[PDB]
């Protein structure tokens, strides 16, 4: 531990490798590059203090450095104990971000470090999973009045915060960044679709083609995971609790059945529900020898590990990010990444170009809070759609794509009723 | 020829073949079969008069006969002059539906027949395109106070009616059936995806694989058309005006460019915009010899025919549903189905199982209007989502699919905010 | 019947509609257009007599007219009683092709007409299924000495002829056109893939997406049918007898099981085996109510109709090209196109651009026989690959595609062994 | 460091992690497990000496240990300097395999180690790329008469050996393992398809979806790479020199153009030609800023590095397995894995289940050489197809898949010629 008042990291001497990772991914993040250039000229966060709980790898680092280049004083804590990249965090510490995170930290350290990040007395909180916003309401009420607002990156976080609002406990405005179009249609679907399979392949070196792949949940993440599994040659089976989404999965060409039926025939299981105990004791009891299980949802409760432990006569670790649960009849079941987001724990998270768009929205949400806090209520808001459209337009221009535009005649037609057959 | 007070059809002696078509598709329409059984027992439309403007083929006939089995007196007019199937209409006339439609009728006959359908003095109007609702407001104001409400099947119709609302001229409640989940996610996407290519293949006998297919519009219809073109081995190019949708198309694996660029390289062009003049003079001037053009949108204004006519030195008709425009330099450009919905004119429309779900929603919308008209304003409404879920559950049960159900613990988890790391 | 010495057709007055079909498809057949222009200038078949057994629709007509434009006297008989298009054959009769074919002709007429075609005393026989070549060996031995050679279009035909060779009964050279690359990789795969689903959709108006589609046989036809079913949103199940092909199907993302297992869960069954009794009594007994069955193989023996008839308490005809077999328990099973090639009987066969390439090979095979008969043995041969490459090059040039070419350096590298690490 | 008569490896203390990798992948290699059980009982290689040049990762290790369990004395050298996994090699040395390989070894060490492996005086040579077979003929002629035969794993190797045969310099029989069905249809296509993208993702953390991916070569490897790129949401462009393969790519839904056209629009370039200078100076000059380039072919000559070096004003190394060539105008072009097989250098090679089947064929080829060398000429042979079928049947049984079997009536039908219409 290289720990001080301003940071706590595993080893500062890793910083040089961290910088290479940050410099690499930033070359492929044009929207955030555009924003950073604007932030550098206008310094909109001069005097502003920002605390962030995010997955601390390269792309996050580039967002945090973008906020800092806009004048912000920035602190950071891990969103997940096992998603932190120690070399990237050393680099952030060297850049003057007040970061407290060590890969594999305990649950107690996780909370201690999050408290240290809060010690900056933030005006803006950027969160991923809602633990930091939740922690401020539960244990750090003294600084509610300093806080202009928070933004939340993920589906699980937004559900928590909307529940806080309904119960009348939310004390400051929150931007649900997850609910922007340029987030959930891209990150949740295309990002998770690719990076889940990157993580699974990386941990296992197994063939995806000709496998029965069971995807639990057919929301934005699940449909991305399913689509990319099919793209890699798998036979995909979807498990859902919503009848409309179940039918969508069928029409998309996938088998649909319940969790017990899927447990009997799955080779690889991926959860993307954001829910608790989607796979549990009775499913593990049905699984084939050698079943691989991974979780893409935010918290490690989707696949219920206490149930696996109770069934197991031995728990082994045959590979990094593979835990073997050997059962009484000799079947071996494999859990990847200790049941935590497999894309972030067994790989490098979403690809750079996806987090570009998500984190461009995050940067703009911070700016929106700065610019609007005095007129917002303690409620959950969504960014105006004009920000989504601006992010899409910068991205399209960076790809060299020029699209058609609506003529005036066309706009008037679409606002008319008289033009029938 | 067979034309009186109660109906107007080409030839009643076609009825036998009409009945066979109706009986066939109804075997594969379980949701509407379920509803029909309920309507037959409870007769919710006893005493009620319903006028419908729909595409008059066999699935429509089954909806209209279902309404009649619920006790309704039913009239009907074509939604499109060229979508009518004369044999199905003969059967409807023999069943006592007051139907006025001849395939290939003129624009003036279309309106005369629509007026004849209105002569029933409807309580409920079921519309597809909003011409009948528009016609009642513009030319048949005498019967407005008899009308409880209307329902509208299609995107183009809903836009017209929302424009009528904004202008303060809408005089009764309208249900935007198009905006239900079980409609636009299934009909607009999967239905149009299949039946567009059915119609193009049927009209042309040409190969889809290894063609450059240009899809104009990447909404629900366009993404279904694109998806199925790719599934048939085409190289798909998407043209869009909305930056977010353009980026979605790129991430789905498709080229994105503007209409002039796409005009130079397209082999087959399909419009799905619901807009005017998406393809016009300067595009036709760029097209390759032998380009095929089709429209999947509601009205025949998407591909601007007056422009083709002005470019043409000859207009020929080499096949049913193919118009050849021979240009000065000798290039020949082909328009399918006279630029009208290609799925409905060159083929048999959406497949039975799709219209099952759309028309189940139509049946439920008619019932919703009956039940609730008194408490609705002269505005556009959307059916409660509970109806969508009920339609999805009946369909899943008919497919023999049993999905997972949420535990109580799970429902509480999803409503909680305290459960973090 | 308009029958004479020179032809036998249903009705000559259909010719005008026939010509429109022929003129249409020929516009999209560039390779055969190229060949026809060469044949017209060089007249390589001046004095030559050609008898053909092919599926008598538009594209075939254009091949036969191409041979005639090369100077050939041409006769023709149906390859299948139900694939004949009466209007196209009227046109051929009017053009001076000696064609004997009526759609729906009996098995006795089929043989009588084939004998009439043979009465031209052919130098070259073009066959599809090997019935005409077989008939000459069995019943018309007098004219073996006149015959330079035969070509065979299809997999089933080639197997028959290779069996004739092995048994020492083949009496003249045969070109296995089916075995050319530009045939089986394109026609058998991409052609059958599209046109099978065209035929199924056309006959039924049912949804392909979210159906369990069972494909029996995973050869060139089967893999095309499977690939396009998946492309239309089906869940595809493959039944195979070859273990290597079964594994290929699994790795392509399809379920693989035996015929009894597939019979229990299939919604739509398609046979492409070229074999006998692939689906028979015990499979029909397992099928779900409303199962649709179609055959894509050459002969109607793949789905064993005598078994369906024995199980049925009623046989009905609810639609053209749909036969209903109603079983004792009330289940209804539907056979399309009377179990004959569904693409040709319920639709218009392969698309024009595919038959362009197949029939360009047929034209070149006729020319190869003309040019080589005196040096060939009574064996089955395959066209030199240079003809395949020439067909591919003409097609690519007609699409405006210019490919890379091998440099001399590269050719030498590929012929070297010394250049290692 | 740990380098003596019997082996040469980086560090023996890595062996523990090597053994874990070997044990892991072997759990998913049922065909080779089956063979190993037979080899252990029958010891077919007792007294036999085998030298192998293969990519030295864990699946290879399992093949080599299988040969050893069959009684063989085994030596091994790297097939590529950068594919070696140091921990796996340590484990092989501890198991008594005479292995000489250090990851990152120079070209001269590569040859020195290959000579050390040859010092065992092999009866059988197992080769990947043909360098070891080539080396024995060129520099170790003294031991030719000890050598019964060689087997060759890869396409590039087989071409070299067929060139050696043609030149009359091949001195012993070679089995072209690459040419077995269960190799090129599975390894070359499905294996390379997955592991190429695994390696590109791992090296770069970039998004595949919505990229223009240029695949150079549309053979078995290229069609697998293209198929999986499309499955990951890329727009795929194929470059080919063979007109038939170019047309296949078009029908598969991909753009086809020449290398200069593709150079202008590609985002990611992957070569799979087995040829020299497919991408060279004039292509690099056309490439967009940030283009990524990777090679999937055997040798690093496909992308011509000397050309990049001459264009570059700086060569940097921003990531492991990424080389940056910064050009005069400021564009940066990135080459992955120093232009060497990207799947094996930037990742872990083909997945376990694929190498199971390829290496099962290798084991059977070694046995075939042992059993039959006396009756083979100094030529290139292909394994009897019965071995392919046996490998496929063991795999299917391990997957729990039971396929249809042919009846006797069916077998007779397929051998008959009399059964026509
Ligand atoms: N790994 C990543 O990088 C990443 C990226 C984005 C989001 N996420 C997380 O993924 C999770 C899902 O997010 P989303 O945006 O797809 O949510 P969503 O609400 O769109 O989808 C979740 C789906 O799960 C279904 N579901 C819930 N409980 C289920 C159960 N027990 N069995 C089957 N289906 C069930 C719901 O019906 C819903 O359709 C959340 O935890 C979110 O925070 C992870
Ligand atoms: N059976 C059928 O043929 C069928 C079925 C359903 C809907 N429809 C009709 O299809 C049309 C589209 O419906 P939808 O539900 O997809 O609507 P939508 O609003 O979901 O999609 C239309 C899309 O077109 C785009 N667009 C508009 N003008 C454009 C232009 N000039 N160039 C390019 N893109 C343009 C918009 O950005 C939008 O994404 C409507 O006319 C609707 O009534 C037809
Ligand atoms: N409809 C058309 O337009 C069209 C086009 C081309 C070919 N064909 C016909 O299609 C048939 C198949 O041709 P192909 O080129 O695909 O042949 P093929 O030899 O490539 O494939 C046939 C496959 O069927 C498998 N098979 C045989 N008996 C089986 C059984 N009982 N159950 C399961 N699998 C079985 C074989 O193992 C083989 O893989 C032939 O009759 C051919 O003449 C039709
Ligand atoms: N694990 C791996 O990375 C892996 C696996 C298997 C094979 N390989 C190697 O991959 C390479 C290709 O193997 P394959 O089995 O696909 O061979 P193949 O012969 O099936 O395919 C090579 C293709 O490249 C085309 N081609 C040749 N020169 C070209 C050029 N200049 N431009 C465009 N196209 C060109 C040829 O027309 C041919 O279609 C070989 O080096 C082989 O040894 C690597
Ligand atoms: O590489 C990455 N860096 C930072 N955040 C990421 C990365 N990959 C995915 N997520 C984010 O993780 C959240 C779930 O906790 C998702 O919302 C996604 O946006
Ligand atoms: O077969 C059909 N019968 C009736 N309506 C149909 C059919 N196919 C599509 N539509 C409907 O046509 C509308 C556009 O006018 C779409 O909204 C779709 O619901
Ligand atoms: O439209 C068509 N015209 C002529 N032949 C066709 C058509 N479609 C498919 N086939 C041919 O029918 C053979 C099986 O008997 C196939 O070999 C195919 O080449
Ligand atoms: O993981 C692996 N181990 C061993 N060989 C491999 C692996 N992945 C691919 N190849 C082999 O590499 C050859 C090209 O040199 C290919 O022939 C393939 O069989």
């Amino acid at each position: 531990m290289d720990c001080g008042k301003d940071y706590c990291v595993k080893d500062l001497s890793l910083a040089e490798e961290g910088w290479k990772k940050i410099d690499w991914v930033s070359r492929f993040m044009p929207v955030l590059q555009y924003i950073k250039r604007e932030f550098e000229e206008k310094k909109p966060f001069k005097g502003v203090r920002i605390a962030a709980t995010l997955h601390l790898e390269m792309k996050t680092a580039f967002l945090l450095l973008t906020l800092k280049a806009g004048g912000a004083e920035v602190s950071a804590a891990a969103s997940n104990p096992l998603s932190t990249q120690d070399d990237v965090v050393a680099a952030l510490a060297k850049a003057g971000v007040k970061v407290y995170a060590i890969r594999g930290e305990s649950r107690e350290q996780y909370y201690e470090f999050m408290h240290k990040a809060l010690d900056i007395r933030p005006n803006i909180i950027i969160d991923d999973g809602a633990d930091m916003i939740s922690l401020v309401h539960k244990e750090r009420q003294e600084m509610l009045d300093e806080i202009w607002g928070g933004s939340e990156e993920t589906t699980t976080g937004v559900i928590r915060l909307r529940a806080m609002e309904k119960a009348g406990i939310l004390k400051f405005p929150v931007i649900a960044v997850n609910d922007s179009y340029m987030k959930y249609l891209f990150d949740n679907r295309y990002g998770t679709g690719q990076s889940t399979w990157d993580g699974i392949m990386r941990a296992t070196n197994l063939l995806i083609a000709g496998k029965n792949v069971v995807v639990v949940g057919y929301g934005w993440c699940g449909r991305g995971i399913a689509m990319r599994a099919r793209g890699l040659g798998a036979t995909v089976i979807v498990v859902e609790v919503d009848p409309i989404k179940a039918l969508e999965a069928r029409m998309d060409g996938f088998l649909v059945m319940d969790m017990k039926e899927a447990a009997k025939i799955g080779d690889i299981f991926v959860t993307a529900t954001g829910n608790i105990k989607c796979i549990r004791r009775e499913h593990f009891e049905l699984m084939k020898d050698g079943a691989i299980m991974a979780n893409a949802g935010h918290f490690d409760v989707e696949i219920w590990k206490p149930d696996l432990e109770k069934l197991a006569v031995e728990i082994n670790n045959p590979r990094p990010n593979v835990t073997e649960y050997k059962l009484k009849d000799g079947r071996r079941l494999y859990l990847l990444a200790d049941g935590r987001l497999v894309n972030l724990v067994a790989a490098d998270g979403h690809p750079a170009e996806i987090m570009d768009m998500s984190f461009a929205l995050q940067a703009k949400a911070a700016e929106y809070i700065k610019d609007n806090h005095e007129r917002l209520e303690p409620k959950v808001y969504i960014l105006p759609r004009e920000i989504d459209e601006m992010v899409a337009r910068i991205k399209l221009e960076s790809m060299g794509i020029k699209i058609e535009e609506l003529t005036e005649e066309q706009k008037k037609y679409l606002e008319s009723w008289e033009h029938g057959t």
